[PDB]
């Protein structure tokens, strides 16, 4: 031994694995949080204007611009990114 046992045992994950296995694969979230079938969405797409948070890029801005001009009700449901109202 000279820095930890092992290097790569090739998986695991369960309750001790917190420091045996650390560097085998933890991932980081158990689960997810959520994008099956999706595309990847990891590209950092549409910021909500409410904080901080996403939506996916299934439209740019600028198509958004022309169904803004042509719609722009209230926001509301576009009220998160008003760029697909006006």
């Amino acid at each position: 031994g000279h820095h930890h046992h092992h290097h790569l045992e090739g998986g695991g994950n369960a309750q001790k694995s917190a420091m045996a296995r650390a560097k085998n694969l933890e991932k980081a979230k158990a689960a997810g949080k959520g994008s099956q079938l999706e595309a990847n969405k990891k590209a950092m797409s549409i910021q909500c204007k409410v904080c901080m948070q996403t939506f996916i890029c299934t439209t740019s801005e600028v198509k958004c611009r022309e169904h803004a001009e042509a719609k722009h009700p209230k926001a509301d449901v576009v009220a998160c990114f008003p760029h697909l109202k006006k």
